[PDB]
């Protein structure tokens, strides 16, 4: 019934996640996603510093579907990441992590590239993961490394799935993750943020995650996002805070996009509902003074 052992072979792996897939509600695309996504972040657990501290904090998307799971949560694309050491070392720590493998897997990493950032003094970097499961490709991952920003990775939470598990691959899964109060100021911030002319904000699924992570944040820990959302907003030195939570033309049928498969959840179905929640969230998070 589970397997009691892991998959022979891609062919084996990839039936085991249909069968998965099929038995638990989820298209194949979004669970084989999920998977490699799991895969990339155990090689990137495996770096630490040498008091076994990780260098390598997951964030964004990835982050908001290990805290929740699959149903109670949007499909991510990237793998996001915040890095405590200079991109050359974590890319070379990940080759490595990935040429030894893991419960079969393996990976290649492909060259970091700088991404366009007003307010970082290092930008952060994209590049991809090409996983392989017993010598056959598997599964290609993106993956984007920030540097670490005021104090967004003194403490982390950690998160753990099972999805390897379902396929019996038994190993356990437990993957280090930026504090709520960060993530909750990073995407403030990005959701809020004037972009210049030549491209424009398309990121109003920031305004589902932000309500996402209002349900998860413990009420003792407003203080502490309170004190990271200053941070950030002096640390990038654009737009002021308090900001206030603005709908570009575009953004109702985009955040409507986002909340596809969250209809079991209390969330805003509207853009305008959404952008009047994020803003009492701000409201209230600004009244959380030291
Ligand atoms: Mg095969
Ligand atoms: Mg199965
Ligand atoms: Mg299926
Ligand atoms: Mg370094
Ligand atoms: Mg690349
Ligand atoms: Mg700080
Ligand atoms: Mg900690
Ligand atoms: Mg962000
Ligand atoms: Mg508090
Ligand atoms: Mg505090
Ligand atoms: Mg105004
Ligand atoms: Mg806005
Ligand atoms: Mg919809
Ligand atoms: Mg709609
Ligand atoms: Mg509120």
């Amino acid at each position: 019934k589970p397997y009691s052992s892991p998959p022979t072979n891609l062919r084996s792996l990839r039936d085991r996640l249909t069968q998965v897939a099929e038995r638990q509600g989820v298209v194949f695309g979004r669970l084989q996603r999920h998977v490699a996504m799991i895969v990339v972040a155990q090689f990137a657990a495996t770096l630490t510093d040498d008091t076994g501290a990780p260098l390598l904090l997951v964030k964004g998307g990835s982050s908001l579907e290990l805290r929740r799971g699959i149903p109670d949560s949007r499909t991510s694309k990237d793998f996001a990441t915040v890095a405590r050491r200079d991109i050359e070392l974590i890319h070379e720590q990940l080759a490595d992590a990935g040429e030894t493998g893991w419960e079969g897997f393996t990976a290649i990493f492909t060259a970091p590239e700088e991404i366009d950032v007003p307010g970082m003094p290092v930008k952060p970097r994209r590049f991809t993961a090409k996983l392989s499961y017993r010598g056959r490709a598997f599964a290609t991952v993106p993956i984007e490394v920030s540097s670490v920003e005021a104090g967004n990775a003194d403490q982390f939470d950690t998160l753990t799935s099972d999805a390897l598990g379902l396929v019996g691959v038994p190993a356990a899964v437990a993957v280090p993750c930026m504090t709520i109060p960060w993530q909750i100021a990073q995407k403030l911030h990005a959701v809020t943020a004037v972009l210049e002319e030549p491209k424009v904000n398309d990121r109003a699924h920031d305004l589902v995650d932000l309500q996402l992570l209002e349900g998860l944040l413990l009420d003792a820990d407003l203080m502490p996002t309170r004190s990271a959302c200053i941070a950030i907003f002096e640390a990038r030195a654009q737009h002021p805070w308090p900001p206030r939570v603005a709908t570009l033309p575009h953004w109702p049928l985009i955040y409507a996009g986002a909340l596809e498969g969250l209809d079991h959840l209390e969330l805003a179905r509207t853009v305008d509902a959404a952008a009047q929640a994020v803003q009492r969230f701000v409201a209230r998070i600004d009244r959380a003074t030291k």
